[PDB]
């Protein structure tokens, strides 16, 4: 009869283990507690699904020719507008709700799962941002350029920038009245490296890393060289504690 099928974001897809007469095979998922059905014309679980909810609610189920990606889709009760849409693949989810063809809300799931969450977001891609790490948690705000996620500690504001393509890129300000004290720092996107000097001497490198977490090292007194090995950053505070 029917072949199950793994599926990006948790889920199964039942396949008909052979065509109909227009070459078509048969889909049934469930999500939840919704009966979906659809049919394909590729064997292997890819292809489309609908359903119908109780307060009348379509939904749609769209499996990438590959397997590779899920989108799950749910409209108004004439099918016409988004509502809600979530995409899976290869570990992560971005799940987006809309209210009349604005999104107003996207929650990034990566696949260690760690999270960006943008709420009230506005037409011109505007909202309040909040990445949810391991540990802590970073707030800051949404434009259509950029997220930017900010740490203060006294003078100094640390800002963590997320481009649109996904990108990072951070630096730091401080309004130290003062120059024995006052940090700077420069980025290297190389390394995914954020050096502070303080008094013409290197002081610390804070690497963000590709895996959703920050590292801080500390330098020589001389500033010319790192010391020791760095340590993964835990918590708030000692984010702040690199900051001082």
């Amino acid at each position: 009869n029917s072949v199950s099928v793994d599926l990006p974001g948790s889920m199964k897809v039942l396949v008909s283990k052979s065509s109909n007469a227009d070459g078509k095979y048969d889909l049934i998922a469930t999500v939840d507690a919704l009966e979906l059905s659809g049919t394909s014309d590729k064997n292997n679980g890819s292809g489309v699904l609908e359903g119908v909810k109780a307060d009348a609610s379509k939904v749609k189920l769209t499996i990438s020719d590959d397997l590779g990606q899920t989108t799950l889709e749910v409209f108004k009760s004439d099918g016409s507008t988004l509502v809600s849409k979530k995409v899976t693949s290869n570990g992560s989810s971005t799940e987006e709700k809309i209210i009349d063809g604005i999104i107003i809300e996207k929650i990034i799931t990566r696949a260690d799962g760690t999270r960006l969450e943008y709420t009230g977001i506005k037409s011109d891609g505007s909202g309040k941002a909040k990445e949810v790490l391991k540990g802590y948690v970073l707030e800051g705000t949404l434009t259509a350029e950029k997220t930017t996620l900010v740490v203060k500690e006294g003078t100094v504001t640390l800002s963590k920038n997320i481009s649109k393509s996904g990108e990072v890129s951070v630096e730091l300000n401080d309004t130290d009245s003062s120059a024995a004290t006052k940090k700077t720092a420069a980025w290297n996107s190389g390394t995914s490296t954020l050096t502070i000097t303080v008094n013409s001497k290197k002081t610390k490198d804070l690497v963000f890393t590709s895996s959703n977490t920050i590292t801080v090292q500390q330098y020589d007194s001389n500033g010319t060289s790192l010391e020791g090995s760095a340590v993964e950053i835990t918590k708030l505070d000692e984010i702040k504690n690199a900051l001082k």
